[PDB]
């Protein structure tokens, strides 16, 4: 499992 | 797992 | 289990 | 950047 | 950045 | 388990 | 920047 | 168990 | 930075 | 700067 946000 | 958040 | 938050 | 490899 | 490996 | 916050 | 290899 | 918060 | 090896 | 080897 990969979560990623990015901003 | 794998959890990211970056900003 | 990696999490990371950067800012 | 999020990079992420689960095995 | 955040770079996660999990095996 | 890794755990990292860098700002 | 966080780097986590967990095994 | 590695856990780290630099600012 | 936070780098975590933990096996 | 956290840098971490459990084993």
């Amino acid at each position: 499992v990969v979560t990623g946000v990015t901003a």
